[PDB]
């Protein structure tokens, strides 16, 4: 047999703060010194306590004991491992961000010691390219309707600049904009980057009535957007199927939610058209694998949440040229985001060439922390 | 005008206390109001784990400190603050860990609101128009997992003294190493059914041992004589649909839901699950608030529900609270000093309710007439 | 081991006090308690139809006089009084008229209980995250029923006078016996809309002028450019099947239930009538505490509730603190002084809540902070 | 990278016939020689003259040209690539057989390149030993009750001898025995073999009314059979659902079908408790695994049918490992079967102790062609 194929020796969950952007990098190393890097979601020092916590019993273990001594190409197993272990407080909420840093470092490890690309160990792919939507967000106020669409305007002409085939555009939380404004900053929006770039729009959870929902998307159909995300409560399903049955926008569902059990009760209950699992949150690689075969067959599009570091970026990459069932996928660029972690935790950085990727070509995730950057916090 | 009353002031600060025993733990949570009133209530989970929850720092709409958005409030607006908590905390906590912390402050804010207005907790769930609840209470012996014999002597002695203390209810376990085959938990039940005899019911815990809803179902059938009050943790807690195909299948009453989180998956387990019974936990679920709207929609659904609950004496003392004013059940899980071992159990708070002919009286204090026995918690 | 609080004492007496004005009238609940404290609230029906009801003879577990089961009770109790009365009454007050008189008692006590414990109704009802509420008032001139024209110019000083005031939402109504085709009616609020213009939202009582689901579906739909908040009284209140057929031909939002009893009827509009809103009122379908259940349902359905009220400043004040707490919408229906006729409305109690920027501030007086003003009410 | 992940350079379809018994091995050479075992159903000559049909059109392509160049290691890929360009005549029926022998080699390669058993590749396993059922079936004439129940009782008795957990027996097809007649077989059969050994029953297709089936199956409670496999006509999957409504027994379906989109149906249409679909007709050991996830999300087992040599029994104790979801998988022992192929085709023979088999060590699928026996035609 293969002698790097090794046993997980080691797994640390190591915090990373920058002032406040942060992130909980997971390290797995095996008995010959190779390691694979993830990371996990959720307040870095509730992560590494939760990492930390003593076995009591079958049902409340430690999250890397099930883990350890394990050979890291059986993912699969392992990952069923870690859940039936941890179901007294990891079924669901900041428990399973844990399990997804480690799940998503496996497919780093497992990588290398195999010596091949991550998205190799998830089924290979037949795409020669894959196109990402960038999420666009000035340093803006909330603002007013004009201080946001002028701090727009131009990431929205950068983008078209560099063919970016998609963009997401998000209504400001603390704005107070009546339904009637928000279509017209929409219009506006739409008006600048034209109709040749597909746009998706996140109303960042500032509705709660279906109804009223339903008649501002309604009333936007001309432009043509992607879709609606985070438009009503991400624990009212019933409601988000209210507003599939009542408007023609593509529906968005669980950007926060973690398990296919979660994912299945979007696509059944909420009947949205498309689901946002986070590699980071929902259970990583592997579970997202599941919830995206589970998607297709019921003619759902997954799109995975993703804005943390250059660590999620990769498993991103790799998630849609084996996995991904859509046109698109949420990615963080460094050119059109601050942020430091995002900017220099990681390295090398994908290159982007005329809105797209091409197939990764190094080991697992293809990734490594910058020591320097690190070396100052 | 008439002047509102004094007593109900600000939360000052709110606290998480974890307490081991040498393993046996729980995390106090004590909220204090400006004149130093507080309340008492407690947190599942791994202590530490949930004391780091409890200190994060604040960093957006969606994650904030569970305890920033209940300080500085009455604690009589109970229902608005479970509302601030969990607006406030959504990007981790809607579900799992995060709800164990929140559900600790809750069960706090009916005992501090409570001695603010001097009643005792049930009084502000409601009040009620039963004289006495008799819960059921849960049994397990000191025994090795151990075998069919081993674990038959094991739990005989405790069936008798229930029945000697008038106890109108048991649960009885299957052990979770025990490796008997279907047939031999079958026989094993009827043994313990024999001992105890027909006039006390008797609930099962398999504690999650099945996973093919066909084989639980040929043995719940086969039992059907026994007349057990209820099947739980047959199948995998994630196993809703496996549950339907029971209660379709079978004439058990089976039971969902004991470590789950929040009224929405209590909802789901209802419909989807189809199950009789919800066993949603006080210090897991959402709290004496939470349980309050998972026990209206349960009734209204013909579904009963029995909170899990084995922690310390202060979610036992939310128990008898809840059981008077929103419990829509013969039963409630109890756990009780004299039928189990856990100092933590017996020592931590005082006084300890009652149990009279099987049954408890309506608590008079206010709040939830406990506090902590600083004696035994300064003893480490 | 801490005293209860004092002030938490037995109901001693139950009064029903009809009060007619010439018509106007309503039936004056007061509930008081050993030391003197009392509670109103009010309830609907033929005042003495309601006395009468009020006053009856016990004759067996089912027909009870409903004032027997509440007193002697704790205040405080309010859900427990309310199973209390409910379930002795069942023979002649499930619904209908009986659910009127029970209503009126619920509403007392929340009252009474605020006063007792020193705080105001809403914080009896779970507190409230809201600084100010929003209602909509309903409109309706002195016009003789009216002619096109006529009505027309009746509304139109009404709703520049509201805009004036700021009030964010109005209700306008299809005089009954208008005998105005369906094309006039659209004609009509096309009118009305554009005195009114688009910045205050206008919800529209039919009075139940339809039978026809088809007809009253091709009239909301011709006026879907109006951005009408709502269609009241659309069809005959009996008309379940007819309401679904209106949700699912049209994009109006529809309501249901204005006339309706208990939660058990609210359920029905609610999976039957598949309604936009529920307008379950204070004082016929179960008081306060009905509301608070029908509302915590609507809400998991995605169903608002904008309880109907069209009393006296009993209803009005109870009305606001329920916004404050349980309310799941923007608006709620409010009678304001300046907006009506009616001295009852007017002046049977005081003080009135004060109106500012068409939203009302936090009530800060114990219970519902109102009381019968006995000059009025002696002069006749 | 890893220099032993090479291009796919041929793919032969091999009928093997025995003088009756034949099968069609499927051998995948990469570009260094190494080479990947699988084997195909249906008529050998069918399948090989399929394997070797002109591209035509988009949809209707040579089956093993989407797979040369291609790296073995991106199975799901090549599955995908496989299926897509032979829809015109390959989407059911006889053309997934030979995509499912070539599905199946590719694990053996792959395993062979990255030096790994099998079943790592399928997300490793959790599971210390795999039990199967074995099916049984005597050497008679079809023959009378007595002459039937004869020779199933040696073959009963053994399996007790050497502790197999679950076995198969099955009801002579042109046997005129009445239901009620068959009813007495069985119980016969359950006395001699006795309660404490699991008992399948295939009734090979005799019935079409499935109240008469109901009937049956109602009166037979009391064996405590695990399930009741081919009852009614495989078209029949309505007639499946009446039986599920009202009896008390497992029903299967499947076991000729092919694709996870006929398994579906059974499944929902059907409302099957168990699925047979095999290993060499339906997809593969990729197709299975979808199979098998949708399955286990909608309580339904899978046991996959399997008669044909031991490079499907190979891929089937792989499959038990890493996929299966129930305690028992379909099985044919040399000891418990007449088959010169089963026994000769290919070596080694996984060593059944104690009714189960132990982790599988050897890359890929550990078989090898048994050049003498074959040189033997
Ligand atoms: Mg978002
Ligand atoms: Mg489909
Ligand atoms: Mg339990
Ligand atoms: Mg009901
Ligand atoms: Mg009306
Ligand atoms: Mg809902
Ligand atoms: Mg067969
Ligand atoms: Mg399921």
């Amino acid at each position: 047999l293969n002698p790097a194929v090794a046993p997980i020796k080691s797994i640390e969950f190591i915090p990373v703060n920058y002032q406040s952007q942060n992130t909980v990098v997971v390290k797995v190393t095996d008995e010959n010194g190779v390691y694979g890097l993830g990371e996990a979601d959720g307040s870095p020092d509730a992560i590494l306590a939760y990492a930390n916590i003593e076995t009591e019993h079958k049902w409340l273990t430690n999250i890397t004991e099930k883990a350890i001594g394990r050979l890291p190409i059986e993912i699969n197993a392992i990952w069923d491992a870690m859940y039936d272990a941890t179901q007294w407080q990891g079924m669901r909420g900041l428990g399973m961000f844990a399990l997804s840093g480690i799940d998503m470092a496996l497919y780093d490890l497992a990588g290398k010691q195999l010596g091949v690309p991550a998205y190799q160990l998830l089924g290979g792919t037949n795409k020669d390219k894959v196109h990402p939507y960038l999420t666009l967000y000035p340093a803006i106020p909330d603002a007013s309707l004009d201080v946001a669409i002028k701090g727009y305007a131009p990431l929205l002409e950068k983008a078209k600049a560099h063919n970016i085939r998609a963009v997401k555009v998000c209504v400001p939380i603390k704005a107070d904009w009546s339904t009637k404004e928000v279509a017209y900053y929409l219009r506006e929006l739409r008006g600048i980057l034209g109709h040749d770039t597909d746009m998706m729009v996140d109303y960042l959870y500032r509705f709660t009535d279906w109804y009223e929902v339903a008649r501002l998307l309604n009333s936007i159909e001309d432009l043509e957007l992607y879709f609606a995300e985070a438009t009503l409560q991400h624990d009212d399903l019933s409601g988000h199927a209210k507003l599939v049955e009542n408007t023609r926008s593509r529906i968005c569902g669980a950007e926060m939610s973690t398990t296919r059990f979660e994912a299945e009760e979007w696509i059944t209950k909420g009947k949205v058209h498309l689901l946002q699992s986070d590699y980071n949150r929902c259970g990583g690689l592997t579970e997202l694998r599941r919830i995206t075969e589970m998607a297709t067959a019921n003619n759902v599009q997954v799109m995975p949440h993703n804005w943390k570091t250059g660590i999620t970026s990769a498993a991103a990459i790799h998630y849609q040229f084996a996995v991904g069932n859509a046109p698109y996928f949420e990615y963080v660029h460094p050119e059109f985001c601050d942020g430091e972690l995002r900017k220099y935790l990681v390295t090398p950085e994908a290159e982007l060439v005329d809105g797209g990727f091409a197939k990764p070509t190094a080991p697992g995730l293809g990734i490594d922390l910058n020591q320097e950057f690190l070396a100052s916090l």
